């Protein structure tokens, strides 16, 4: 439908503060003040740095379309010297910032659930036949810690290359496929379990293709179980078809979720607490009204 | 005509992504009747890939009227083709057995086998050839009531070489006797709790190996008496393979004494359905008349 | 008589290897050295699980007594703290084991022939009017692919799945009972060494026969072959075919092996030529015997 | 026989290297000097951690009495405050290590055969009435690529962390050891070989494992392992020992598979890697393997 995307007047919105920056565009926290109304509402706006707008509009129209709990939805667009994108605002920000910040605090149960939601969100993309082209811990967002959602997908299509994230087929031949996405998906999984460290740190981007060919893959994190790592390792496979399909990642991660403590070894995991039903429910009402699949602990 | 309903894209929506099938992508769905507040859960299959041709094939599928054959409720025609049928929460038997694999009854497994044959047999009666039959293609309306699906879908339009008969493989010949051979693979899938036949072996190799006689392994649970039935299905000469109609009786007889035929760890601990339990499932889950489940005599 | 059975001092023979463990006794590969002889000649020795020694000897004397192609004759007994039985070594060894190994590569003709061969041996035991009490595919030894010899017959002084209902119910052993034990043995061959009543507890065995739920019929087996097995297992001993009948039926069956037993790709795999077979007899089967039936 | 095993004076032999360490002992590569001879012969020395000396000799006498192609025999022992065990030294050493090194290029025909060979060695142990109590690939030596033998059997009884992952549940829970339990270890042994030396129940604490085995978890199908082979492993891991397969049955089942190895295991470039020619095998026999051994199953 063209119902999904809303055309926003520059008069309609103003940008109060800068949340973040991305290679594609700067981002803001914004107020949308409705025509004919008194109130001012918080929203997140990103304006592209460089910019066939009608061609883009066709792209945005799809971006608006997606309907998954774990996938971000593009509410609106504004066209000017610089294109403006309007979407829901996430206070928590990306997972990457969230995990790095919470490294001492974080516990086994959450990390796996996040992995599952990404798979769910990503799986929707595959069925929709959409290629994100950029899955990274940064790209994913937290509506709330329990609920996380994928984002910034198709932007490359809308319009500075992350070699360390990219799959070998991607690096060598500029080939992007859902399976390529897994390699990134694996990289993202590596990202969380490292609690925000940066892959292939200090290594020249140019050198990267050779190392993958050499088979010197990213090391497995101390917290990470070999069972979990092997899963990561599988994602990083030279042949894309060989790499696990998205569904499998959804199924396997969840099983771990049923028994989170055994798979991931985290200091003081037992002591740190997953949210109580009271804790999750409160968060849901205030922010997460949208009905999303209940998170799996199964042990507790 | 009366049997199959032609929907309007306005009429329903695929809300939840469901499953991946080589034949199709399956979506949980909601049906909104005009003038009505209510929404009805449906299963939607979207087919990857002549409008008239489907209708002839489609009408027959709407046609099937057996407890153990799923019927196609509606067809919606568009750049892509969507097949409407009732939603089964349990979905694949293959999914169900593997998920519940550690624990299952002898009684259930034989009963499914009996249930599958009754359905396959009916298709046989109707002169419908499945071409492709598998555990994956059989889904659970309810635990005691699995139903056979995707029948004849294969014929109309990745090939299941491991499932297929040698006669089917060698010259792409499909017959009811060819189906029977598949049934053993389906019977075999369950007794192994969801395993894969000729697992991981190349398809190219398989046609040669069947000739070599290197048949599927006997499952640990399986009694020889059960394994022999499968072996008969996989006989190279099609005609020699037992008819489903025979197949129904043998499993039904076995179901009378489930423990003697199939060996299970802690089966006694595991519970056959309570009569009360069976009735409760019927009331909400299953409202369709069907033959009664076999119970130990 | 005195001549038939040799009593050997422990000195005469030394065991070398454990081929297998019998339920009744352990079995070894042992070497026999003749007095003042450089040569060591291979034999197989059985040590009983472990009465009166004299009584046992009488039983051995009977066991020595049998001379038949399809029955095994005990050459030697050693009397000591533990009884030892010596009989000629067979490299193929167990019949039951042989089928399991060769199920993929085995021809139709051989299976029928073995059925005929056992039946004649069981029949000799019958004429002598001695009852085996324990016929098993395990207890038949392959002298050569074309020859088999039943053994472990008698051993009364010293299995439910094999055992006949009458024997199981009342500890009754009769020739008719031996036919029932024989019926299982055919199944084992046809099954290619399938374990009968696999996974089923022994306690269940008495009732199911009472129920009447039999051993299943093997895929290779023709309808005709299976029925013979079924006749053999019957509630009333008398109804079950005599061995002579079984010998006659099978041999008739052996004349046209293909019709009775259906084996995939049967034609390609065949019984060896007389020229080959002659080689087998001379090297191993020096013994006077019936030649194998040919279609 | 007394002759079979020889007591040795300290003076005759020395430990020139420490090859490896084991739960029982430290294994040293040592040379043996015969009196009045100018040359040294390589042997393998194992020293115990540290039961009267006479008591030990009786167990030891048994160890040196075992003649089988696939079961290792002990040449000599030295009585001391420490106890030293001497046996032939094989350059390939551990079978388990061999599999790890050779993952890149191990032929299908070999892997099935080692199973025949380990089983053959195991059956003899059963016939002899000896229960190994700690069978693992680690405990299987490689005399030659074609020929591998079983070692370290019966060592376990003398000592007083157990190898829990290998152990049958009966052993874990009630310290019960039987041939049937032994099959379970053999089953694990098959798993290690098939998976090219990967650790069993890796990353999982010992305490959980007895609990997990009851739950019904069993080690995963090796990626290169066909379903037929996996079932065989699975039976071994049965709770009811008696249902669990006997070795002779085990020997028979692998031999059939050996006839058509490619059918029962899938390895990349299995066609490329083929069993060594008779000329190649014959060469090996004479140089390091004079002793007679049972014929290898050949697919041809
Ligand atoms: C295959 C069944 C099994 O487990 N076996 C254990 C040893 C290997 C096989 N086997 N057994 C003998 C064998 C059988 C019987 C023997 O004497 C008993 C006996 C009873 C009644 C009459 C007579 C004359 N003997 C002996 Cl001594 C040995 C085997 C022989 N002899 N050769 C190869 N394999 C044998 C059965
Ligand atoms: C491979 C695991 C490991 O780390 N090892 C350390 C050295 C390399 C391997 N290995 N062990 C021996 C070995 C084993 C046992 C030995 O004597 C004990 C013993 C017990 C039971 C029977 C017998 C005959 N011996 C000795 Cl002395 C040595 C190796 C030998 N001998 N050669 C190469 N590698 C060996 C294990
Ligand atoms: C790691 C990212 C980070 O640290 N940021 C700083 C805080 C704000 C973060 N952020 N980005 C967006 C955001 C993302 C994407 C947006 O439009 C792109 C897009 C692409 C495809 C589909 C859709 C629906 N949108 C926009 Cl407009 C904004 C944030 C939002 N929206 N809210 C809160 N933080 C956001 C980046
Ligand atoms: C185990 C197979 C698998 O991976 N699946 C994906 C998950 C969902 C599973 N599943 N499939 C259907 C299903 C099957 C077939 C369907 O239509 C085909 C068809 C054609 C003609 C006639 C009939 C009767 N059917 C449809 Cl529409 C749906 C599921 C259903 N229906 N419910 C739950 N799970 C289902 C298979």
């Amino acid at each position: 439908n063209q119902a999904l995307l809303r055309i926003l007047k520059e008069t309609e919105f103003k940008k109060i503060k800068v949340l973040g920056s991305g290679a594609f565009g700067t981002v803001y926290k914004g107020l949308w003040i409705p025509e004919g109304e008194k109130v001012k509402i918080p929203v997140a706006i990103k304006e592209l740095r460089e910019a066939a707008n009608k061609e883009i509009l066709d792209e945005a129209y799809v971006m608006a379309s997606v309907d998954n709990p774990h996938v971000c939805r593009l509410l609106g667009i504004c066209l000017t010297s610089t294109v403006q994108l309007i979407m829901q605002l996430m206070p928590f920000g990306c997972l990457l910032d969230y995990v790095r910040e919470h490294k001492d605090n974080i516990g086994s149960q959450y990390l796996l659930n996040w992995c599952v939601q990404i798979a769910k969100g990503m799986n929707y993309l595959e069925d929709r036949r959409l290629v994100h082209r950029d899955l990274a811990a940064r790209n994913v967002l937290v509506k709330t810690p329990q609920h996380v959602k994928i984002t910034d997908f198709g932007l490359a299509k809308l319009l500075k290359v992350p070699i360390k994230w990219m799959a070998l087929e991607s690096i060598l031949h500029r080939i992007y496929t859902h399976q390529s996405d897994v390699w990134s998906y694996g990289v993202t999984v590596w990202e969380l379990m490292t609690f925000g460290s940066k892959p292939y740190d200090g290594i020249p981007a140019s050198e990267i293709s050779s190392i993958l060919e050499k088979g010197e893959r990213l090391p497995q994190p101390p917290i990470c179980t070999i069972d979990v790592y092997m899963i990561m390792v599988k994602c990083w496979m030279i042949d894309a078809d060989s790499r696990p399909k998205f569904r499998e990642l959804i199924i396997e991660f969840s099983k771990m979720a049923r028994d989170p403590q055994r798979y991931l070894v985290i200091q003081g995991d037992e002591r740190m607490h997953l949210p109580s039903p009271t804790d999750s429910n409160f968060y849901r009402a205030l922010m997460d009204e949208e009905d999303m699949d209940d998170v799996v602990a199964d042990e507790y």
